[PDB]
């Protein structure tokens, strides 16, 4: 059986009867008919609504934490995958993999109409990336959030605030390893580590980047992914966070990520070597220092890099210390916030000290990422 | 009648007839066929078009305001409602209720084809949430945005800078009480009131809260919803806008937001109380400083906090002035903006003052947010 | 040939039989039945997916760079435009006309399946807005972009980081004359002009706005479109920035747009009058400058204004130096950055200076945008 058909020219000057419908061959689609209007009306293809990703709730994550270990998609969620129209009528529960501490995760609709998370961001287990579409995810921490102003724990469990999907998420290309802090914006849940192209800036248990431990030089800014930067100065651990779509924090950014930390308290001892875990020496462990959005060792563990000048100025006059491109004239200090090991109870979620140039590069200076929440 | 159908497998080897319609079973779609293309052309079910707003012009706002009472939503709208594509082919006049100066009012349209605004952002009164849709709002302002540089008056209009629409608003949760300035972020009309809470932090004839009368304590950072702060410090004003999806003010949106107001003069008297309302003893009347874009009290009235750090610094030794999260090192002051009632002729839209540090919490400083401008 | 049919109302309670297809006659659209579901299973109408743009790789721009003239639209794009659905499966070549140094282009897909760049941004030459759709565009620069750290070249082509596409783009309403910073932000490519109303903040041979020869005084904050302002204060640059939808940089920004410039290296002789040309009396050629992203005298010409305060501080009294604005108390410096033509081996990437106030306006110093980087 075949219909009425024609091109869209002929169509253009053809009002039909009343629920008659044919077919535009030049588009390929039906055209209804109402014996009125001249061109009917043309249905869409599929075509124009492949990658549709729809939310009852467009500025809220489309999951929920349900335990320590379980999330579910959220009701009246439709995910098109693979020509198929996936939906959910009610909250529908997440097939979770084998879970391990400090590990990112994303989460699939498939085809078959299951949802499901894995330790794989191309596909999940026992599916392709056609059958199986990447919307979310989320980081599986050491710890928990902090409840209230005295740190977490170390039950490893899922951190409701690193919950994203393709339309509520960090800015950041990178999603991952990263937490909503109080809805208005992403940080790193973990110090930059110096392996920081390979990881990504935020990655548990690995060696942090400091000014005795420079991060690798972006290759976006002429590194090769071998070579390091001679130091830690603000110039480069700035240009890290340019590299991975971040910057680092301003006041009003650190306050907000690390609100939750055991204030007017430090990590003690010689020295905090690794993410997510306790420094050398220490008297206190590292979850002391976590906040209530999950942001690991938020304060009194390394001084973070910001993004903001004053306090004490350098020399007025040219000072060449940027690394070889050019020299700074009464050159304002950059923001450290947070407090290091050794500050005793000086750190804090409001910790601050102006007093280092961007050039300086000490052992107990570091960064942390931070970028735009995106609603798409 | 019924017509020819099977599975999407059955489907995938299926080259039919030209102009042939059959049923994918699967998708609950017709497939149009061309007697060649295997798979054919499924087309599109309406579910993965709800939610549909199209507008003729995506970088501006989908109203027009065509007088102190009226506005129009524009030509070429097309807007998904409860299954009914509604559309605007001309200009079309929105319906209006009574309108109460300094009152947010949501735009609506409905499956009946109207278009109608209303103070209620549920639904407007005679419909539900489901046969009404939230596609924007405005403020219908207690006086003109300044036509110049001498302020505005007090004849209540609608304020064309603050109309938004779904796709087209201030990157904060909460558009209300918003205005654009210069198309490139937007700023709260009012001063941030100690019940922000409940009221946002944009509100008409409301209490402001300063360094005496201190705002209420977040609830994302601690706050139970009854308690105010301890004081009106800098970081608690910055905390309460990060609260809101906001932030204080830089110095080039500062001018930006302020610029129509009276330079250089200040609200006299001995305090600025109550948003949108004369000062107590004031020597000048609210509206005259009234920016262009509508920004109420916008310079002489009450110091708004910024975003920046600058200026005099504190003590280059640690200090524990952050009301217990740490110390602070060769502080710079955090600016202050606009010029209070005390002012005399420093006020204005590019006063300045950079010798209060971050924990200074007098009556005469207070917050004014700003945010990011959104298109979607 | 009609077929069954009814309002909308009738259709909620009609179960139909298995693949029978009837017309929602309020609808103008085909539903699809199962006989079962109640209501059944509307099809989307043509309008609901107009303005449809669909991208394969959504977090990069839609065409690519092969060679100093040519570009390809991407595989996977597919565009409505003027009723038709336009797709390239494979990567497929824009048709480009005569391409002139420093000249900004936008590229149409056409509603005969053709893509093509054109110098005209309203539609390109044969068609009309209507049946070509602009989808993108490019910077055609005067020379190379930097392939190390000694500029680049005076061979003009295109300007791969310039590319942009509709949902792939700066922030800025404007998207012309922008490059894309390291995959984070956007930079203007040319340092701002004293013309920018008519030419847009970026354009290649144009007399450049500084402190000897200020801007056009924008039309959004009092200006009637032909005076400019008293002078070039900080003040004034950024209030340019602000009407245009972009800010001046800040110093993360700024070391990270330069990099690729000759460091420690300024133009030399006695001035730099005019984008993408040779300075008067320049030891170094304009080539010199340009950075690995393709921004044109990104050091070592004139200092840029940034949008951050520190360093030296005017007086600690007020003082009325804002162009009659209010005054101003112990206000910092605002940044400068990149060195001047007169600048020697002080000049590079990093280069800065905090030692004026926003109140001054010298020859040496102009301005260059940047803005946030849109996806959609
Ligand atoms: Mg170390
Ligand atoms: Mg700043
Ligand atoms: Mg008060
Ligand atoms: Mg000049
Ligand atoms: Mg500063």
């Amino acid at each position: 059986v075949q219909f009425r058909g024609g091109t869209t020219a002929q169509h253009a000057t053809f009002t039909g009867a009343a629920r008659e419908i044919t077919v535009d061959t030049d588009k390929n689609t039906v055209v209804v008919h109402d014996g009125a209007t001249a061109g009917g009306f043309p249905l869409a293809r599929h075509d124009l609504v492949k990658t549709a990703f729809i939310k009852a709730d467009k500025s809220a994550v489309a999951f929920t934490r349900t335990g320590n270990a379980t999330a579910s998609i959220k009701a009246g969620t439709i995910v098109e995958v693979n020509g198929k129209l996936v939906q959910f009528t009610a909250d529908t529960a997440i097939t979770m993999p084998a879970l391990t501490a400090g590990t990112d995760y994303a989460i699939y609709v498939c085809d078959d109409g299951t949802v499901r998370a894995d330790s794989n961001f191309s596909a999940p287990t026992g599916y392709t990336s056609t059958t199986a579409r990447k919307v979310g995810g989320f980081h599986y921490a050491p710890g928990s959030n902090a409840a209230a102003q005295a740190g977490g724990n170390t039950t490893a469990q899922i951190n409701e605030y690193s919950l994203w999907d393709i339309k509520f998420r960090p800015a950041a290309l990178d999603p991952r390893g990263m937490t909503l802090v109080a809805g208005a914006f992403w940080a790193d849940i973990y110090l930059l580590g110096v392996n920081h192209l390979t990881d990504g800036t935020s990655k548990y248990n690995v060696t942090i980047a400091d000014g005795s431990a420079s991060p690798k030089k972006s290759t976006k800014f002429g590194g090769d992914g071998s070579a390091a930067y001679s130091d830690g100065a603000w110039y480069n651990f700035a240009e890290v966070m340019t590299h991975h779509g971040k910057r680092l924090p301003n006041y009003n950014e650190f306050q907000a990520l690390a609100f939750g930390t055991t204030e007017a308290t430090s990590s003690g001892g010689t020295d905090v070597p690794t993410t997510g875990v306790n420094g050398t020496g220490a008297t206190s462990a590292w979850n002391i220092f976590t906040s209530k959005w999950g942001v690991v060792q938020a304060s009194g563990c390394l001084w973070t890099w910001g993004n903001e000048f004053g306090g004490v100025n350098g020399a007025s006059e040219y000072t060449a210390n940027t690394g070889g491109r050019g020299s700074v004239y009464a050159q304002p200090a950059a923001a450290l916030f947070g407090g290091n090991w050794n500050s005793t109870s000086n750190s804090g979620s409001r910790a601050a000290n102006w007093n280092s140039g961007p050039s300086n590069s000490p052992a107990n200076i570091g960064a942390r990422g931070v970028c735009d929440h995106l609603i798409l």
